[PDB]
């Protein structure tokens, strides 16, 4: 759910 980690 972040920019760096899309799945996060």
């Amino acid at each position: 759910g972040t920019v760096a980690v899309q799945f996060l």
